[PDB]
């Protein structure tokens, strides 16, 4: 009766989704898949890594930590081999649209999708639909970090004369965000057009950005982040409503904390494909069911 | 497609209730229920009032705006006319026990019960949990106030030399409350003697609490309330994740608008009795699931 | 000794000064005073109504609840019936030319004009003039929001393509504000022009401007609004004096509750028009002078 | 148009008054009034020091910096003289009881007298009026500190075995203070008796009060103090209007500084006593009044 | 040129002390000692672990992280075999009696002992030395958690009933603590009892104690702390100088890193025994002075 | 066995200067140095005033308290008299060259130089130092004021038109800057030109720049100042340490008391000049060093 759980992909999110399976006396870890199986850091010594999901034997559900790109091919072949899919698929603007695709192939092999279950989307998400549940009228906002950003990090290190570089996303209120860069030169680079081209860049071009030019950019690193969540609006006729939530919070951490609360709920729905809004929030919970609402209702 | 629905019971949160139907587009209000019909203030001009809700029609669910002690046997009435019931049950150590006396009688009769849909129980039960699902060990506080405290009130008020009384709530941290008492005397009663009386009764003996003599206590009343909820805890293997969670607000407004929210949410789950985190989020929200989804996710 | 009052003009914080005038036992209402008298919304059910204020017989005091252009002309002619007048007049630039035209005419009258009696100016200006009393060199800063900007809702509504439009008002400290206004196009208009016009406009082109557009403007409506004002400063020879008032309240709450207490003292002043901080602060107050004395200095 | 002003008294507030009086080009100093003339510290060697007002030639108004016990009497010679009197008088149970036997005084001799024009009272009383002018329902809270406590300080200065003694007086909220007490003891002196018998002492056990030994009491002392008020309540019909104000002060430095805004005010009141809630706030500041009220209102 | 370093001891801040060292390029980790060899966690599969620091070989320094008992006789053998010792000893009271025994033994055989090197005793101890520097007349505060209490868990622990116990030590401002305290009893003790006699406990007899009742009380423990330090005082002449320090922390992670920075100092100073205030701030970092200073001065 | 101490140089921070030394029991002020000796205002009356330090006889330090420009060239000469030099050297790209050029004379003479001893730089870089020995990876940020910036109201004072000029320095956190300036114009200059102008200037033109227009520049001068400093960041392998350190302080006091702190330490220190961050903590203090580790460790 233990949640038999593969982690496939092993990116930043992927050491923590090990640590958070395993923290998890109700799971049982049946192993790794990665593209490369010979990359076998510290953790992994003695844990089964292969290419191959099937290598792996009976699985449950599967924690996809793969890149953004990677998250729909992939849930599809997983759930096709009678196996449930948990991800924290970031991009909003596609969750609709990735939901459905993989409701028409849960549902086929009576399988369970749970999508976008990091913390934004995720977590942040219940909260934002629990702010209308209260007061439907009004306006919620969703301030971000400070955090390092891997988007604005990447668009940044693509342009002319920059080695590394790291964006920080630093919180202005009303879901406006300031964008603190900071660079390495490649030998012999000219800083202000370095400057000059990343807040020119469409990815920055919007935003308050400020850029600074350092030693070592590996050292400003912490993957410490932060959002501050406000509801301003009226419960039925009632003005002025006033809501607010704030977490101070290591990023993977709970982005694989989240996926593994997810995947114990997936265990527990109807065949297809859900938001983390469908679940009800106790099927994310360990325990027996009278005693988690003795201890939280 | 309207949701057509009964205020039972018109006390504080009975006006509210009264209001956050009306706001609501997808809502009817078929009418109100009370025991003294001759009573019809201001708003209830153009409702009709009736002391049998059968006289009603069709109605699809009963906000119960009853007494604390009232609500079991008025929900197993209402539930057994084929209609369902949203209550704010506040009474936590009960919950579990009135959750399934509901479920039986909910089944049997094919309707749906949500109990304890308030703010305390209802709102901070969802954040609660949430807050296990980021993160499962650690600690959860719940900070109440400042506001009125209609139980200690009356504690009060039954007291020896007290003509009327107020008791107000206040946070001090870790659960912990701090109890700020305002009396009027009746002509020729001793205030050290009532004083001590208060902060020696069993309401009060285990809270530093404080009693202040005031004119009229009438002009210190302040529907206003508030929650600071923190959780303190583990990601997986990673400690000190840092949650918090704050409102300031209208006590029956919000009470009372969760109510309707619980009701919508009501006419989409199978037959039984629910506490507010065994419901979906989305299915407390109007509109279109695709558009909700868009917007919050 | 009861303070007989008429409401003249009923716009947005008419409904909040019949409510303020009705919870004053010192006041009685006479009645409400309006252009359309057969518009009678919920609760002027019961109150008398009438186009011209002489019907309403007696009048010690008359609160103007009428549009910033009339409040000039309306009060000249409600003074010059021999009753006192209280407005909002919210237009800084423009009140000692006020204060000045109704002065020369509540003197002729023998009678008095509270003016400028909302929270901005009015409370707020008291709060600022008592900063300068305990220090009166440094700095003082007035911070809004975050709440509704009529003017700029009205001035962004007036643009090519937009059907409907609210502007927001946020505090980003030292007196500078940034604006996030929200816009329903009309079928088939550019967003970008619409967008690129509403930041250009001489009403937003001074300030930090953001433009989204969204579905229902109304759903995101609420009357809520906020003051966080700082004076840094110097108590005779000794600097680094830090003084700080914040609210979050109800605004037309607020505005119509503080000209009710401006009508109260308009009736212990000699004859002429005043802004409140020529008032008393007292003579806003109920009740006896001595009881007040003991309770607040 | 320069107003006359000298100091009767030169205590703790009397060095401070005399920097404010300075600071103010609308006034003239004419001199430093005290019982032992040939204590000349630092900054009274250039100042005229008499023993007796009359020395002084035409004085406007007197700032009375002499004990609390002292003020009455002192005032009421002061006005026999046809001199203005400001005082800090700092006991608020006796303010009504000093404001009529002054009346009689001020009127008599067609004077004005302004009493307890301080911080508290004094400031704070005018914003716990404002506070009832904007929402006269709810309950208004004043917390004092972190701040040095002379009263308390010389309670525990008078113990058995007490070298010298420094309460400070900490806000916990709701007008509740924590009591920290510092204390040399005298040669062989008993702590664990010292400090039971300042628990036990009047001044102290009604607090939450704490004692420690330290080597030198001195070196703790800062004139720093500070408050934060609160009011929750109803602006007309409408709830949950939340006010607040704060600062971070030198004591000495506002005290004195708001007897000199008071002794400006103070020549344009018609003659009696008054409380600083009972003086136009605009009648404290110095400058034109039209150019005050342009900056202010 | 890398520093050489042996962990002994492994308790709670063993395993951070590891990742610490390892994290430091300018460190090697040449082993580490412990009482028990054979107890060999996951992180030291491939550490050398021995009872006896000779069989390492050459050590620049050791990391004791051995109870607080044993810190005294432990750094005084290592100490006489050429080695330095870096120390938390956490009892302020026998810091000044701890160096002295050290420095003797630290001299004779030409090597450095510091000592009391965590975050406090250790950092906060920097920083209220600073605020003396900087201000020194007045007050200084050290506000401790939310955090657990070892010391305090470890009482409640032996008492009569108790299976497990854990204190959370509360901040309540100028260095005032509440105890929350969780306790699991053994099958049949009474709880009362078991309550009555931790708050009486001389442990917890000074302080605002609570007591809960829990089935796991290891799933409620987090190795996250925090302090709040205040200053207010005199710089000079000039009062209510306000100085404030706050840090939310993994409590181990933290102790272990401040060990390994004194142990990079400890290879900079002349022989003898030093606290953490008696270090030159720059030499706990690694990296070239002047780069260092240009960067941080 | 007191500190024989030398004001050279008598600037803002000169008078402050004053009262710290006569402040420190420890010390002595032996007289003050300036070039306009005829120039003795209130609290120099009664010290010796040379424009020649050799007429002063022993003097064991020097407070340079002159202009920026000047510190190098005067520390060199008063080194070369065999007396220590303490300054606050404020451009922080130059330390490590005034450093090593007076490390020179310095230890030529066997004195010491103490160089950049204000709070920033000063105080602020030793808790910038203390935040990369508890947490060496991840970002600081040093956010200044609100206060009043010399070298901008200089900059604006420089412009056409400008009769006289103030700059405030507003923090936005991450070391961001919003520049507040408040000017009085000459007899017929255009407001939008010299707006425009202050705008464009090189010490403006990278900064949110906001440009007012007043009578009096002088009367909104306050020299309270602030800093609010954050670190987030990795103690050994542990991320999202957070770290947070504020003040509101009188500058020039604060300045000045840290110099003398300085003054204080370099009587301990070996020949040479040093950064405030190569001096041991303790060394700044007065007092028996085993008193003062009791009291801080
Ligand atoms: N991995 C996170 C990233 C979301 C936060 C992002 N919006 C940012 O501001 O960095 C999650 O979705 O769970
Ligand atoms: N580094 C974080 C945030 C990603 C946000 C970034 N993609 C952006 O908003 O540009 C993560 O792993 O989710
Ligand atoms: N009827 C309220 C009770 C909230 C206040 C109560 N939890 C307390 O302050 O002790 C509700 O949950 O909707
Ligand atoms: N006034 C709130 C709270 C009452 C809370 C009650 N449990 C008490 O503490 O007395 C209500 O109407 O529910
Ligand atoms: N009509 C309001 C105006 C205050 C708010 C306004 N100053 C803003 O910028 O939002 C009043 O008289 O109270
Ligand atoms: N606050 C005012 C309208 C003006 C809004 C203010 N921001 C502006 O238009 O300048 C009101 O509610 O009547
Ligand atoms: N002497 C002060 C008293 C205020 C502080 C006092 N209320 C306290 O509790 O500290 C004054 O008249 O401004
Ligand atoms: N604050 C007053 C003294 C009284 C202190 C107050 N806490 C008390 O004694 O009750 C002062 O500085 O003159
Ligand atoms: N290990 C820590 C413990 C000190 C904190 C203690 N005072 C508490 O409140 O828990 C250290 O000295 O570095
Ligand atoms: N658990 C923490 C705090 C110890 C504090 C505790 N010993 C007490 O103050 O009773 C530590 O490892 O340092
Ligand atoms: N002279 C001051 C400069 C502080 C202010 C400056 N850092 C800024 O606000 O830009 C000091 O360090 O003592
Ligand atoms: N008023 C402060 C700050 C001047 C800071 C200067 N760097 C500038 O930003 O102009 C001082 O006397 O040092």
């Amino acid at each position: 009766t233990k949640i038999k759980v593969a982690i496939v992909g092993y990116g930043n999110i992927g050491r923590f989704a090990l640590e958070a399976v395993q923290a998890a006396q109700d799971f049982e870890l049946v192993g790794v898949v990665r593209r490369d199986i010979n990359n076998v850091p510290e953790e992994l010594q003695n844990i089964t890594v292969t290419n191959d999901i099937k290598t792996l034997g009976d699985v449950d559900v599967a924690l996809l930590c793969s890149p953004t790109r990677a998250i729909k091919e992939l849930a599809k072949s997983i759930l096709s081999l009678g196996i449930n899919t948990v991800d924290s698929f970031d991009v909003h603007s596609e969750i609709v649209s990735l939901k459905t695709e993989l409701d028409d192939v849960a549902k086929k092999h009576d399988r369970v999708a749970v999508i976008s279950a990091g913390w934004d989307p995720g977590s942040d998400s219940i909260v934002r639909t629990l702010m209308l549940a209260m007061a439907p009228k009004g306006i919620t906002y969703t301030n971000f970090g400070p955090g390092m950003s891997m988007g604005h990090s990447v668009a940044a290190k693509a342009i002319e004369g920059v080695k590394d570089a790291l964006s920080m996303t630093i919180p202005l209120g009303t879901g406006v965000h300031r964008r603190m860069v900071y660079v390495e030169l490649e030998a012999g680079a000219n800083f202000n057009q370095v400057e000059q081209a990343i807040k020119a860049d469409s990815y920055f071009s919007s935003d308050e950005t400020h850029v600074k030019q350092v030693d070592s950019v590996d050292s400003l690193k912490d993957v410490g982040h932060g959002v501050h969540m406000t509801h301003k609006g009226v419960s039925g006729k009632t003005h002025n409503q006033l809501f607010e939530y704030s977490m101070r919070i290591n990023n993977p951490a709970l982005t694989s904390q989240f996926m593994v609360s997810a995947a114990r709920a997936s265990m527990k729905q109807r065949a297809g494909a859900y938001t983390v809004i469908e679940i009800p929030p106790v099927d994310f919970l360990a325990g027996d069911l009278n005693t988690l609402i003795a201890k939280l209702v």
